[PDB]
């Protein structure tokens, strides 16, 4: 039947936590992608691993090399802020869990991450959901290039990450598809879970 596995899985050296609800007849994969302030655990709240597991999607969230309980890794590591070095992470993590194509969704620092992971390699990217995206805005160039599905989902109280850069990030990704959440901060899939549930399901759906 379904289980939430939570497990630590070997990336190229680091010792990364995981948590997943998978099965090998699904055909989609998503990954999740967390901000600076909460784990792959925070993901219970608004219970993505069954809601995304219902409409056949294998459902993936590590914690970040540095949070959470994985290693910290000098690969991987962005405390020199290197974001091409998530973008590796994504692309590795991927492929340490033997799937050659997914769903990423990240939310601050982690849409930015994945933001980042489409841009450097984006045949391994079906679609992009990102939860008020902290760390792109040098890439607005790049990003106007996207090519997938992409879902920004924004809190209309979100004063971390301004709301304004929510209408040029949706003008810059061609075909973007732009939710903002009644009634929530920044992190929406916490404080709107149902809501959040809601709107991605939607767009997962019909990707």
């Amino acid at each position: 039947g379904m289980a939430l596995q939570e497990e630590f899985i070997d990336v190229n050296g680091t010792r990364v936590f995981q948590r997943k609800m998978v099965t090998d007849s699904n055909r989609r994969s998503i990954a999740l992608f967390h901000g600076y302030s909460f784990t792959s655990m925070d993901w219970d709240k608004a219970d993505l691993f069954n809601n995304y597991s219902k409409i056949g999607y294998n459902v993936y969230a590590p914690d970040y090399p540095g949070f959470g309980r994985s290693a910290s890794s000098e690969k991987y590591g962005i405390d020199r802020g290197d974001l091409k070095h998530a973008a590796e992470f994504i692309r590795d993590y991927l492929k340490a869990n033997g799937v050659a194509r997914s769903v990423i969704m990240g939310a601050s620092m982690g849409g930015g991450m994945v933001i980042m992971t489409t841009l450097q390699y984006p045949d391994i990217v079906d679609g992009i959901i990102a939860v008020a995206p902290a760390w792109v805005e040098s890439l607005k160039g790049d990003m106007k290039k996207i090519r997938q599905k992409t879902l920004l989902v924004w809190g209309s109280k979100d004063h971390v990450v301004p709301i304004a850069l929510s209408k040029e990030y949706a003008s810059i990704i061609s075909g973007s598809r732009l939710e903002i959440v009644e009634g929530s901060g920044h992190p929406v899939y916490i404080e709107k879970p149902e809501e959040f549930v809601r709107i991605t399901v939607d767009f997962l759906r019909n990707l």
